[PDB]
């Protein structure tokens, strides 16, 4: 009930570079993922203009951020358009990077991943493992997942349903746990993402 796929070569290269780099400016991953969530929300919102049954799976258009120190995960949840099994494998599996890859001339990364369509992968600046959970109106709920190393998996999600949208779960590296800190997140969002056109809500952890 689980399929394994290979990353297109250019993507695996890019990932290996990100995973390893000592790049300082790691917080930019948060801007890339919020930026992707914002695009997905634009998509569903604009589709709903001509066909409001679109929103039947959820009217709220927002972005949630969820630190979990017991699990050492940070989750970004949106209720944008979401991805069918096929968008999921295309979008996360293939490329584009060449641009970027050849962009860091003879060097190691830059805050320009975003302007290059591959900003998602910057998640690997801070995470040893990413899981992507996604619900498009047309399809079932799927879980994508990869610890890098050239392959990802795709299966049908068994967990709580989402109605619609995308959920990006980062399993944080041992020494990047500052992004589970309420203070650091607020600061990061304010710096890189406050002019995003949807509510971004930080969930504070309970005692
Ligand atoms: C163009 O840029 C794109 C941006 C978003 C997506 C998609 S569609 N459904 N979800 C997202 C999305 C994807 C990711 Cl990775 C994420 O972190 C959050 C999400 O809501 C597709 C894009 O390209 C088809």
């Amino acid at each position: 009930e689980v399929e394994t796929f290979a990353f297109q070569a250019e993507i695996a290269q890019l990932m290996s570079l990100i995973i390893n780099t000592f790049y300082s400016n790691k917080e930019i991953f948060l801007r890339e993922l919020i930026s992707n969530s914002s695009d997905a929300l634009d998509k569903i919102r604009y589709e709903s203009l001509t066909d409001p049954s679109k929103l039947d799976s959820g009217k709220e258009l927002h972005i949630n951020l969820i630190p979990n120190k017991q699990d050492r995960t940070l989750t970004i949840v949106d209720t944008g358009i979401g991805m069918t099994k096929a968008d999921l494998i295309n979008n996360l599996g293939t490329i584009g990077t060449k641009a970027f890859m050849e962009a860091l001339q003879a060097g190691a990364d830059i805050s320009m991943i975003g302007q290059f369509g591959v900003g998602f992968y910057s998640a690997y600046l801070v995470a040893e493992k990413v899981t992507v959970i996604t619900k498009h109106n047309d399809d079932e709920q799927y879980a994508w997942e990869s610890s890098a190393g050239g392959s990802f998996t795709v299966r049908t999600d068994t967990g709580e349903p989402m109605g619609r949208g995308t959920k990006v779960i980062l399993h944080l590296k041992e020494d990047q746990t500052e992004y589970l800190e309420e203070r650091r997140i607020k600061e990061i969002v304010k710096k890189h993402s406050q002019f995003i056109g949807y509510p971004i809500t930080l969930f504070v952890e309970k005692e």
